[PDB]
């Protein structure tokens, strides 16, 4: 059994919070005396097509952010910008403010997202953050502002915030400094995302999910090259595969036995004929969000 | 944008727990003064191939059960056996302890598994009871005490704590008040579960959110009857559809103004021509894990 396992979300459940600016609400996040939420909460209907953030700031007070934090009113003291996000100063420091720390992740990366609507949770699940600096999450109307997240030891590490939703139907948002991933801006206009690669060093991953969950039928007696691996990859629109990924893979490999030029080379066996109707952990497609890390996590246990 | 999402763990979370008996480490969960958890944790090695519960609890002190909240130990004052768990009354009462009730769920419901090893917290997922009254979870070693629940409004409903894995690697344990869904009994033997059948009424919510989600080539102009449905159904091993699932689906019917009985059509079709090499929902397989209320929540927004 294989599952897309999500982080539990308590620590994060209680620094969720609603903010209002007129007929917009979104969601915060409340750290300390600090309640950070995307800066289009500020825009008319109209400022969303070229908005002028700066100017629009300088129009707002305090009194115009309206933030609860379930019962509570929190009174803003403070409204500025970083990059792409607010910081709303308030009166109360958040007592469930848990232990954190704002990270940019990597392309190829997992994390955890927190879906809510009014500041209020609604779920979470597990997505990966795409070659191309999109993410294929869940998300209605309102969901800007919920965070994703990875928790280590005791500590969340804050990695996204929702702003957008593509034409493709993706999603786009930032760090918690405010920086997109990827080339978008916070304007409502067309906006391409590159071409998206499927993420090598996963699908390998969960070839080995797959392997110590005894479902190894796809497993040939052929080894690889990167070199040559790689002539495939870039055909099949896959990443080219480093010694770093084969490293990153040595956990797994030396768990199942399997030298991960041998997994490559299954591989390259899939890609180029198919599952002729075979499922891989209860799927019928190569997965490729769940990293290393998560497969090791799923398959040893690791606690939080 | 459509995922398997959990509810929120916060409120579980904080009423996870570890409970040692000998060597046996597994998880309980701790409300008011009472810590839940599978009653073979009293078991040796040996007594698990036929186990006399009746027998080996009377062996047991309150002294021989060491549960550890995080830091604090938690004193046993008191032991008793309902069905398959064990209530260990304990001197505190947790002030974690959300609103809660204990329920029975349905086969073809869902609910989120948080999934823990040493009464810690590893991970959150969403699981269906299979019409067998199995669950195809992801569970370790020690997971055992892990609980399944949903939450409605601010009220925690626990309706599953694990307590074994069968042979075919599927997964078995009760409801709060110890009863086995399905015929499992907690022995170390060779148990069969049912034949399993596809939850008819999930897969044709799932092609609700497909059709929701703009991803509609699958529809077809045709119309059929629960009794003709109902044929190909038994074919495939689909469960029997009834006018009350037909009934639980208005709302995603009225929603999309597909009537039931020509979503129904279009299943048909799929079973009998099978998708071609096409995905609905970025899947090659027809799902059928997300209920109604399910897709409703996700395709809505619902908060907790």
């Amino acid at each position: 059994g294989f599952r897309k396992m999500a982080f539990p979300s308590g620590k994060v459940e209680g620094c969720m919070v609603q903010v209002t600016c007129g007929t917009t609400t979104l969601n915060g996040l409340w750290l300390d005396d600090v309640v950070y939420c995307p800066r289009h909460v500020i825009c008319t209907s109209e400022d969303m097509l070229n908005p002028n953030y700066e100017d629009l700031l300088i129009r707002k007070s305090n009194h115009n952010f309206l933030v609860q934090a379930g019962n509570v009113q929190l009174r803003v003291i403070g409204h500025s910008m970083q990059n792409c996000v607010l910081k709303l100063k308030v009166d109360t420091a958040n007592p469930k403010t848990p232990k954190y720390k704002f990270v940019r992740i990597q392309p190829g990366q997992t994390f955890s997202v927190l879906a809510c609507y009014n500041g209020s949770p609604s779920g979470v699940y597990q997505c990966a953050m795409r070659p191309n600096f999109t993410i294929k999450g869940s998300f209605l109307n309102g969901s800007c502002g919920s965070v994703g997240f990875n928790i280590d030891y005791d500590c969340v590490s804050f990695c996204y915030m929702h702003h957008m939703e593509l034409p493709t139907g993706v999603h786009a948002g930032t760090d918690l400094e405010g920086n997109f991933y990827g080339p978008f801006v916070d304007r409502q206009t067309a906006q391409a995302a590159g071409t998206d690669t499927t993420i090598t060093v996963n699908v390998l991953a969960w070839l080995y999910a797959a392997v110590i969950n005894g479902d190894r039928w796809f497993l040939n007696r052929f080894t690889t090259t990167l070199n040559d691996f790689n002539l495939v990859a870039m055909k099949y629109n896959y990443e080219p595969l480093t010694q770093d990924h084969v490293d990153i893979l040595g956990p797994l490999s030396a768990q199942t036995g399997i030298a991960v030029l041998d997994m490559c080379a299954s591989l390259k066996e899939l890609l180029q004929n198919g599952m002729n109707g075979r499922t891989i952990l209860g799927s019928a497609l190569l997965e490729d969000e769940f990293t290393p890390f998560d497969v090791v996590r799923q398959c040893s246990g690791v606690t939080f």
